[PDB]
DNA sequence: TAGCCTGGTCGA
DNA sequence: TAGCCTGGTCGA
C-alpha cells in the first residue's frame, strides 16, 4: 500500500485511516449498502498493517510471564474495539452526505444524559415542541449487538421506534423478539441478510432502505 | 497449593475452583463484606495458577504472526471475563445461604425473558397477585459496570427499584446520577466505598446492610 | 447461544 | 472518563 510517513512512529487516528483508505476504495459501485462493506475492507485491511507495524516484532520474542503477556493482549484487543466501532460511525457519516442525506446530527444532546449516534433531522427539531414527532428518527451503531444491544434502549425518551444499525453475522430470533418489543429495528447491510433467521430477514431493513425512508421524510426541510 | 490431579488437564468448572478455594479461606471475619472480597482473592489466585499451567508454555515460545498472537489473547482474556462474572453470582449465593438469607431465587423467570442474576423473595412471590409489590427486590450483579450497566434495566418490569452489586473502584458521579434517575441502586463492599466519589458514597450500600434488610423483610415468610 | 466482562484504547 | 466491542469462553 505504501502509508504515510510517521505512521511507522504515531498510530493515526480513526479519521486519518479512512482519509487515507478514501484514495484506495474500488469503486464504484453505488449501492450504499456494498459501498460500506466494501469501505470497511479496504480500511480493515490497512488497520491490519498499521498494527503489524507496532506489534509484529514484539509478538516473536516471546513473554516471560502471564502479566506481561495479558497487558498487551488486552491492549491489542481493546485497540481494535475501539477502532471498530467509530470506524462504522465514520463510514455511516460520509455516506449519509454522500447519498443526500445531510439532514442528521452526530453528538446530538438529547434529555441531557444519552447521545445516540445519529438523530435525526435536526437536534433542533427533536427539541422543537410543534416538530411531529413520529418524523424524528434516531440511529444507534453497533458493529455486533450480542449482549450490548439493551444499552441503546432510552437514548431518546421522545422516540419509541428507534432503528439500530449493525454488522452482526446473524441475531437469533429469540433475541430478535426482545428487540421487537422494545420498540428496536435493525438496519443491516444486504449482504448479511442470509446470516439472519428466515422469520426475522422480512422485518430488515437495508442501508438503502434507510437513507430512502429519511431522505423523502425530510425533503421539505431547508 | 498443591491442585487436584485433573486440574493441569482439564480446565475446572467456577463452581470446582471455588469447591476447592473454600478448604483454603482465612478465617473468619464474619462481615458479609469482609468475606466476599477475601474468598475472592483466594479464588484469583488459585484461578491464576490453573491459568498459568495451561498457557506458559505458549506464552513464551512466541507467535509467528498477528493472528495467531490474537488468537489466544482473544481465548485468555475472554476466559477471565467469562469466569470473574460467574464467580461473583457464586460468591453472593453462598453468602446469602450462610447468613441467613434462604428466601432467593437464582434462574428465576420475570416477564418471561431476562432472567435477574437474584429474585426475591421468591419467584412465586414475584407472580402472586397479592404479593406487596414494594416488598419485590432484584439483584443484578456486575463486578464491573462500565458502560454495561444499562442492560440490567428492564429485566424486572414489576420492580422499580431495583439494587446493582458492584465491584467497581468508584463510579463516576455522573454515571451515577444516570443510575439514580433509572432506579438503580448500587450495593457495594464497605471497603471499596472509598473510591467512590464523596457525593455518592452516602446512598452506597454494604453488602451486610443488604442482607440484613432483606433478612428482616422476609422474616415472616416460611 | 445468552450472559459474562479478574477491561484498555480512543476522542469528546 | 464515556463509549467503543474488527469478541471467545462458560454453563443453562
Amino acid at each position: 500500500y505504501i502509508l504515510p510517513e510517521d505512521w511507522h512512529l504515531r498510530f493515526p487516528s480513526g479519521s486519518e485511516i479512512i482519509q487515507y483508505a478514501a484514495s484506495h476504495y474500488v469503486k464504484n459501485s453505488l449501492d450504499p449498502d456494498e459501498q460500506l462493506l466494501d469501505r470497511r475492507r479496504v480500511e480493515y485491511d490497512i488497520f491490519l498493517l498499521v498494527e503489524e507495524l507496532h506489534v509484529l516484532d514484539i509478538i516473536r520474542k516471546g513473554f516471560g510471564s502471564v502479566d506481561e503477556f495479558i497487558a498487551l493482549a488486552n491492549s491489542v484487543s481493546n485497540r481494535r474495539k475501539s477502532r471498530a466501532g467509530k470506524s462504522l460511525e465514520l463510514h455511516l457519516e460520509h455516506l449519509f452526505i454522500e447519498h443526500g442525506l445531510r439532514h442528521f446530527a452526530t453528538q446530538a444532546i438529547t434529555e441531557g444524559n444519552k447521545k445516540p449516534d445519529f438523530l435525526f433531522p435536526s437536534a433542533g427539531a427533536y427539541h422543537d415542541t410543534e416538530f411531529p414527532v413520529e418524523n424524528l428518527r434516531m440511529l444507534a451503531v453497533k458493529t455486533t449487538c450480542k449482549d450490548r444491544w439493551r444499552q441503546i434502549l432510552n437514548e431518546a425518551d421522545k422516540i419509541h421506534q428507534v432503528h439500530l444499525f449493525t454488522l452482526q453475522e446473524g441475531v437469533s430470533l429469540a433475541q430478535y423478539r426482545e428487540m421487537r418489543e422494545s420498540g428496536v429495528r435493525l438496519v443491516v447491510p444486504s449482504s448479511l441478510h442470509k446470516k439472519y433467521p428466515e422469520a426475522v430477514r422480512a422485518e430488515l431493513m437495508t442501508l438503502g432502505a434507510f437513507i430512502a425512508e429519511l431522505t423523502g421524510l425530510y425533503a421539505d426541510i431547508p
